[PDB]
Order: structure tokens, then C-alpha cells, then sequence
């Protein structure tokens, strides 16, 4: 009862889960994960481009079946949408000018210009706990646009995904003299429980046979193999 094709919806901003290659092709561990599910599950996948804040409101709208793009795992989503078991753990730190004094605090950030992007969680962490009090909160389309900002100086800092800002900004060169401000920005509620494949609360088939791949793919070791084109650490955590 799953259909023939599962469409599956990601922004592409975000490498090295999620991306383009110079072909217009989707690249990144993300879509190494789903087009796995999908052959392990006997579906035909197709993925959608989209910005990052119009993948749950598509997904409810059944414009798409999936959301596989680092969607963090929130008590607040799931009152919404339902999620696979946990692809990969994810954690929110801020980054600066290589040298900034920039803590992930309020004192340290009343007066700056701080990126986010527009229907992540750091969005929502950052607009109840920062911009209310004071600090010039900007949300952007897409991360490809905070990066610019901040590389340009027009941005002091961004909150966004640890490993994505690691591995597909600080680790590249056009992140050469950037760093992380401080350590991850902790608050379970706003954050959630790693990522995981959003779907429909009523789709209770599809999450079966993806929950059943990836418990498939994981215990025959082709996440790791998967992973480790990526990553030299347990990117899955607990
Ligand atoms: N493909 C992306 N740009 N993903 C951003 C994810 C940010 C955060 N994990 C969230 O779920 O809101």
C-alpha cells in the first residue's frame, strides 16, 4: 500500500547531507540515507527541491510524502507530522569571525546581527529567547544566503546545524576564517532528539517500512560505509 513512487522533499543548502552537485544532481548523506530506504523498501523515490520552510507545509499538503533534510525531531513537529526512528544527531552551535569573543548568550549578542534560517529550530530558539530582547535576529530562505551574509560581514554569527556548518562551511574554504562561538547551544526542548524522516501522522505503513530499512541498514553496517564518506565520527550518536 505504499506507493509506487515516494516523493521525498529536501532543501539543498545544506552539505554534506544535502546539497547539489554542479549537474543540478541531489548529493549528500541525506540522500545516500533515503535512496538506500527506498531500494531496501521497493519504492521508487524521487526527491523535490525546496526551500527549507516550505517542506512541512508541502508534506501536509501531500505536494510530497518524506521530508529527509536534517528535520530535527521536536515535540512541537510532532504534534504536527509524525517522524521515522532517528537518522543521525544533530546539535545547534553558533559561528563567527575566526577570534570573536561571541558567546551563545544574550549579553553577548544584544547589538549583533545573528542569521538563521527561516523554519528551523534555531529560528524559533533564537526568536523567543534572542530576538524579543533585543538582538537583530535576521531569518533567511535558505542557508546558502546566511553563509553570504556572514562571510560579507553583513552577519556577526549564525545558528545552525553543528555538523553541517563543520563539515560544508568550517571544514571548506570559504568558512577558512570562521569558527564556532562557543559550544553547542543545549535546550532539548527547542532542538529535539537527532533527525528523522517527517511524514504524514496518518502514514503509518510508510513509517513502518522506512523504520524497517533503516533498522536493515544499520545493522549490516551500510550506514557506517554510508557515513564514512562523510564523516569521521559517529554521526549517529546515542
Ligand atoms: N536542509 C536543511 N537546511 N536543514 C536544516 C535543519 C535545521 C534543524 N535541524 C531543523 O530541523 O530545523
Amino acid at each position: 500500500a505504499l506507493p509506487q513512487t515516494v516523493r521525498i522533499g529536501t532543501d539543498t543548502t545544506a552539505a554534506p547531507f544535502s546539497s547539489k552537485d554542479a549537474k543540478g544532481e541531489f548529493i549528500g548523506f541525506d540522500i545516500d540515507l533515503g535512496n538506500e530506504m527506498c531500494k531496501r523498501m521497493q519504492v521508487k523515490c524521487t526527491w523535490v527541491a525546496s526551500d527549507f520552510d516550505a517542506l512541512i507545509p508541502s508534506l501536509k499538503a501531500k505536494k510530497i510524502d518524506a521530508i529527509i533534510s536534517s528535520l530535527s525531531i521536536t515535540d512541537k513537529r510532532q504534534q504536527e507530522i509524525a517522524f521515522s526512528d532517528k537518522l543521525y544527531a544533530a546539535d545547534s552551535r553558533l559561528i563567527a569571525a575566526k577570534g570573536s569573543p561571541i558567546q551563545p548568550t544574550l549579553e553577548s549578542l544584544k547589538g549583533k546581527h545573528v542569521g538563521v534560517l527561516q523554519g528551523s529550530t534555531q529560528e524559533a530558539y533564537a526568536n523567543d529567547n534572542w530576538r524579543t530582547k533585543g538582538v537583530d535576529v535576521v531569518a533567511y530562505a535558505n542557508q546558502d544566503l546566511i553563509y553570504s551574509d556572514l562571510t560579507a560581514g553583513r552577519l556577526d554569527a549564525a545558528l545552525q546545524d553543528e555538523v553541517a556548518a563543520s563539515e560544508g562551511f568550517l571544514k571548506q574554504p570559504a568558512g577558512k576564517e570562521y569558527a564556532f562561538a562557543g559550544p553547542s547551544v543545549k535546550d532539548k526542548k527547542y532542538f529535539g532528539d537527532g533527525t528523522g524522516v517527517g511524514l504524514r501522522k496518518d502514514d503509518t505503513e510508510l513509517k513502518a517500512a522506512f523504520d524497517k530499512a533503516l533498522t536493515e541498514l544499520r545493522q549490516d553496517g551500510t550506514y557506517d560505509k554510508m557515513a564514512k564518506k562523510y564523516f569521521d565520527f559517529n554521526v549517529y550518536g546515542d
